[PDB]
């Protein structure tokens, strides 16, 4: 299932390492699990 999200494709979500599911940029932790990614915020360590 796809519906007009230009704004926001589905493209740009990302995958919990937990239990590999789907989820879109806006949140953080999968929507099944809550595996609150890991890699999202800016991550420049120096
Ligand atoms: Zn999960």
């Amino acid at each position: 299932s796809f519906e007009e999200d230009p704004e926001i494709s589905l493209a740009d979500y990302w995958k919990c390492t937990s239990c590999n599911e789907m989820n879109p940029p806006l949140p953080s932790h999968c929507n099944r699990c809550w595996a609150l990614r890991e890699n999202w915020l800016p991550e420049d360590k120096g």
